[PDB]
């Protein structure tokens, strides 16, 4: 049984996690964690030349950065070093594994406290439109693990469809941001014809922009919200990444889905790994951060559209039956070993004629 | 010897205790864990009619509160519980010992994480301006603090200060804010005369205005910025709550304390326990905690000043050195068991005249 003192040695121990995950984030977004990983043990002085940064903030961060245990600290000679083994996931040289990368949702989700909070007792939510550095990084994030394991890896989940792609199919992208998974598809499938479908006016001209450079002729971009779409009978594959349960209205979208599928058609999509029900979700690493993470941005932007607000959490359970709601009878959840964060739900659609 | 798996495995439940520790942040500020700590287990539902919130929010706050393993969930009954001993230091009941309070500025580090990030490369700081609610709830914290210590358990610290205070001294509290250190010490010790002395315009009229309400006579008020002074000779007794390591200019601050006093004076100066030496505060709780704070908060204020920048972990060993370069040749270091936070240097000045 847990007493008074070790719940408060609990909560203190907490409170420094919280401070070293903002330092982490300082240390991604300045460079001095590369910069640390480059370097042999050094003064306070020469980890800020190195980096090319003022020495009395880098000194603070460096004392931060010992008491968390993360950078070692000599006092013998006043030098300072970032252990490989540490250095190995904090720094711009894991890509998609650098964990420095989700410590900066820290500082993000801190920005927007006071307007969540507004939220409990107002109602409605906090609009997409607040978190544009929230949604850079989400898009940078996501490029990358594309580029890493999309055509060889996520795929090939799904029994069939790289011969399928090869061969020749229809092919939409539905919330495809700046085309970035259009574009490897289109490039590695060129019998395919791709259409990515977003809602920024932006990032559909920035797609078009792209496939033009790269003559992507089998690649193009539309403007729509996923929730109205007049797609029917269009496409014999669907991808959807992470976008499902942040809409506002995610069984009209998971409906637009099935009727845009042609028979014999599947949807792959992607979205959290969770349980619907709570119990299942405690101990699980990454649990209350996913459920923070939906209070104050995923659930919250849905709830400012008067949304569903099904959250990042929604869970396994709850995806799968929306699926069958939207008329799929062939659900599989496929599960990647180097990927704790996704499930790759593959929803096949009857070869049946109308 | 800490493996790569290990590391990950830690920093990912360093990230866990950030989400946490913001989810506790609004749980203090929406009122839900006071709620929760009046409450028998209780439905989602349940709880968020008693604290008169949006269930929604209520519930997905609740899971994130759940799986950080402070609020118990039974499935069975669909029921959430804060245990009495985690209660207990998360709930405005234990005033300045709830630990939901410190839990509040892991938002506020993060509201000006970009802010700070620019000082990195540019120099400068941010300014004292940029942190209006970080500092009103410095205030409260300190009030909370002053009604229950100040009087019985701080004063006492120096030797024959209470007889001294009771038969009559010339008293001056610099960096007093609204006022609540004056208003106590002139309640208790209507033989002494009290000046507090506050930067700021607002804070000294409300200074002002609170002790005419309650007709203190043996209170006044006066706004001075610390490091420009003309007091010399004028008190027997200097405090100073936490005020020094904040300024641009300490050094200049602690001169003007010591031309301040009579011959016989003596200082009472509160600031936060530390070592100057990095390597004595790694393994103490609240490091991380402190050298984040200083960072991005008390150092970036000073310096945003252009001022020394000594940061909140300045340490005993440089305040005692200070002390002694603005003429004091007898310091002392006072702790009480019940304060991890607070060193209290006593500081006396020779009897002899100019």
């Amino acid at each position: 049984m847990e007493t008074t003192e070790e719940f408060g040695n609990r909560f203190v121990a907490a409170i420094d996690s919280a401070g070293l995950a903002i330092l982490v984030s300082v240390g991604h977004q300045t460079g001095l964690l590369d910069t640390m990983a480059g370097l042999p043990p050094a003064t306070s002085m020469e980890i800020a030349e190195a980096a090319g940064l003022e020495e009395r903030y880098v000194r603070e961060w460096l004392g931060g950065m010992t008491t968390g245990q993360i950078v070692e600290y000599d006092a013998g000679s006043s030098t300072y070093s970032l252990p490989a083994h540490r250095a190995g996931m904090l720094t711009r040289a894991a890509g998609p594994d650098n964990l420095a990368v989700i410590a900066q949702f820290v500082s993000l989700l801190g920005e927007v406290e006071q307007k969540v909070i507004r939220c409990f007792r107002e109602g409605g939510g906090v609009p997409y439109s607040e978190y544009p550095r929230f949604h850079k990084l989400m898009a940078e994030m996501s490029g990358m693990v594309f580029d890493a394991a999309l055509i060889d890896v996520v795929l090939p989940l799904v029994d069939g469809l790289p011969d399928r792609l090869r061969s020749g199919a229809d092919v939409a992208d539905f919330g495809c941001g700046s085309g970035r998974a259009v574009k490897l598809m289109a490039q590695a499938f060129g019998a395919s014809r791709f259409t990515g479908i977003d809602f920024s006016d932006e990032a559909v001209a920035a797609g078009t922009e792209e496939a033009a450079r790269l003559g992507l002729a089998n690649a193009t971009f539309e403007r729509h919200d996923l929730a109205e779409l007049d797609k029917v009978g269009a496409y014999d594959v669907i991808t959807v990444f992470d976008a499902i349960h942040d809409q506002a209205q995610p069984a009209r979208v998971l409906q637009n889905i099935y009727r845009a599928l042609r028979p014999g058609g599947v949807l792959l999509m992607v979205d959290i790994k969770a349980s619907s029900q709570l119990e299942d979700n405690v101990g699980v690493p990454l649990s209350t951060y996913l459920y923070t993470t939906s209070l104050m941005h995923c659930m919250t932007v849905s709830l400012a559209l008067d949304g569903a607000g099904l959250g990042t959490v929604w869970g396994r359970q709850l995806a799968t039956s929306m699926l069958a709601d939207a008329g799929f009878t062939d659900v599989t959840v496929a599960e990647i070993e180097s990927d704790v964060l996704n499930n790759y739900y593959i929803a096949r659609k009857l070869e049946h004629h109308h």
